[PDB]
């Protein structure tokens, strides 16, 4: 079928999250650049796709969706039979299996994302935007992040992936921010020096979907 | 079906409202944090973060309010309000029309509104002084969100369109907090479409029951 469209810069964790999901589900797509320096993401035309004036925006042959995690859920259910058929769980496990995945998707959006994103902005983006890194913000959020990682470290010592024996959207949603911290800051050790998290990252970051996302991010931002 | 935690917690209230709309019988089990009951190995088995609410039924256990709500809507799809997560006829597209606003609630609406509610309605009762700088900083972020909602609700009766859904429900706990427990009710009542929306959803029997339980 014709390629669906994701709007925004690949360096954005939210945009990368959607791209990764489309790749896992083998859904042909094209990335439409949005000139944020010219405020294109705030234009009346863009607001019809994304009411909050933020990226990414998503559109396929049937509808438009906003919010990276809602977009991902849509892709997984609309194109369930494509690519990785178990991204949102094994059919055999039904709703109970989906819940085992959803709780960690929520952990990502509610506990992991806030502090990791704050850190990433201060350390990986600010330095290139003519802004000074706020060390107080970094320190405060690192403490919050470590608390979440302690929970994950314990969990991943009893589970290969967040949902157990198989990779799922639960693992995928955590990848964009983890990649940012591991590859673009000196905080990589928070992940790579913790036995279970290190194993998990080494495994998931090697998947072809993520390898392609990294390749797509090798564009000027 | 057991929900662990205090009804005053908006996260617990969110789950209760969902169970009520789905007409699923349940009991609320108190979690005494002053006794460190949220840090016991038993509670941690249900909630790895030592936070509330915790949820358990005869089939499994789930944590995080929005995940618990999605589970309830899928597992008990035929109970109570059968359209809480959309109509089968509208397919996955119909589900997405709801999901995007549930995400708006969790990512854009929740952070600033919860920060405000804490400083204004909880910090005091905890012997702490209200930090008006944090309140105002978060109010600015919330206003941006409410202005988007105000425009949307001018063309839609509910977040997903002409029918009430989980997208509306997830916004209720924090809205109730600000409207009834703080001096920030004006943020909603001054915006006609948001005011209409709130007056309508807060009148639903499920929410009236949650308020009674609180
Ligand atoms: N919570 C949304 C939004 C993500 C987000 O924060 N997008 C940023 C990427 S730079 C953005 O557009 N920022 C511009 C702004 O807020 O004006 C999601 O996960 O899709
Ligand atoms: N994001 C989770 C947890 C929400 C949350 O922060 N719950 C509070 C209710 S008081 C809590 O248990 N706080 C205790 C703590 O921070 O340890 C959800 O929606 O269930």
């Amino acid at each position: 079928a014709a390629p669906v469209t994701v709007y925004g810069p690949m360096i954005s964790p939210a945009v990368a999250r959607v791209a990764a999901c489309l790749l896992e589900k083998d859904v042909p797509f094209q990335v439409e650049p949005v000139d944020m320096s010219k405020g294109e993401h705030k234009s009346p035309s863009f607001l019809k796709l994304q009411p909050f004036g933020q990226v990414p925006a998503f559109k396929d042959s049937l509808t438009t969706v906003f919010e990276s995690r809602a977009i991902c859920r849509y892709i997984c259910d609309q194109y369930a039979d494509s690519g990785n058929k178990t991204l949102m769980g094994r059919k055999e496990d039904g709703v109970v299996g989906r819940a085992a995945i959803e709780k960690w998707i929520e952990a990502e959006g509610q506990s992991f994302n806030p502090p990791s994103l704050a850190m990433a902005f201060q350390l990986a983006f600010a330095p290139f935007m003519g802004r000074a890194t706020d060390m107080a913000v970094v320190e405060q959020n690192e403490a919050k992040l470590v608390k979440v990682l302690d929970v994950y470290e314990q969990w991943l010592g009893e589970n290969q992936y967040f949902a157990g024996d198989e990779f799922s959207l639960a693992d995928l949603v955590h990848m964009p921010n983890t990649d940012l911290l591991v590859r673009k800051t000196n905080k990589a050790g928070l992940f790579t020096e913790r036995k279970n998290l290190a194993r998990w990252w080494d495994e998931v970051s090697a998947r072809p979907s993520w390898k392609k996302v990294v390749e797509l991010q090798n564009v000027p931002r």
